[PDB]
């Protein structure tokens, strides 16, 4: 049971985001991510590039609970799903999608607009080729781009559906599937108008090397899509239940960063 037998991190009483920084105190840096997106201070950057995402070759392996989420996991050997333009410099390629939610519709997201938070957000992780590999890029300040997508419950989202169904195979910590041929092209809203910043990866260990990119457009899912979600586990099969709900870290500081917009 969670942190009778030993303390590890999560989303719970004992471990969760405010706990964090007595094993990684860069938690207390000064590019943490999320952050809230104040739309009255973040200004529009006539320099800045439309995104170009390039996903036409992408190629999804596997599928997997990790504990605090699941990631469908990419070929990322060449460079197949790229993410190129606005903010950054070069080619970043796709590594893995991961998203964070809640127990309930009015909260989940990481990223907030105004304070607002959404049902669940989105997050396609990608490197920078420049430094060769994921680890090598996670020792530089612009090794990432991440990709941030904020849901909310409406209409269902059809691309999302293979996603959806193929959880109940993963449901606890440590499953792992098969998950070939999934386009993430079906996550994405219409417009691809943006906020960008400097910042973090949101789980431990909070490596500051991410350029975000949060799109202003969300997508909706349905409410049965999201459920399904929150059907996941926290847990080991064999373990009590603890279902996997509420694995959102909630908005850092600031400090002296500036969130640029893509659109006047
Ligand atoms: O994010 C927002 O929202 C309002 C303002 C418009 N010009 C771009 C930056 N802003
Ligand atoms: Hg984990
Ligand atoms: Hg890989
Ligand atoms: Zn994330």
């Amino acid at each position: 049971s969670p942190e009778f037998m030993s303390h590890h991190w999560g989303y719970g009483k004992h471990n969760g985001p405010e706990h964090w920084h007595k094993d990684f105190p860069i938690a207390k840096g000064e590019r943490q991510s999320p952050v809230d997106i104040d739309t009255h201070t973040a200004k529009y950057d006539p320099s800045l590039k439309p995104l170009s995402v390039s996903y036409d070759q992408a190629t999804s392996l596997r599928i997997l609970n990790n504990g605090h989420a699941f990631n469908v996991e990419f070929d990322d050997s060449q460079d197949k799903a790229v993410l190129k333009g606005g903010p950054l410099d070069g080619t970043y390629r796709l590594i893995q999608f991961h998203f964070h939610w809640g127990s309930l519709d009015g909260q989940g997201s990481e990223h907030t607009v105004d304070k607002k938070k959404y049902a669940a957000e989105l997050h396609l992780v990608h490197w920078n080729t420049k430094y060769g590999d994921f680890g090598k890029a996670v020792q530089q300040p612009d090794g990432l781009a991440v990709l941030g997508i904020f849901l909310k419950v409406g209409s269902a989202k059809p691309g999302l559906q293979k996603v959806v169904d193929v959880l109940d195979s993963i449901k606890t910590k440590g499953k792992s599937a098969d998950f070939t041929n999934f386009d993430p092209r079906g996550l994405l809203p219409e417009s691809l108008d943006y906020w960008t910043y400097p910042g973090s990866l949101t789980t431990p260990p909070l490596l500051e090397c991410v350029t975000w990119i949060v799109l202003k457009e969300p997508i909706s899912v349905s409410s049965e899509q999201v459920l399904k979600f929150r059907k996941l586990n926290f847990n080991g099969e064999g373990e009590p239940e603890e279902l996997m709900v509420d694995n959102w870290r909630p908005a850092q500081p600031l400090k002296n960063r500036q969130i640029k917009a893509s659109f006047k």
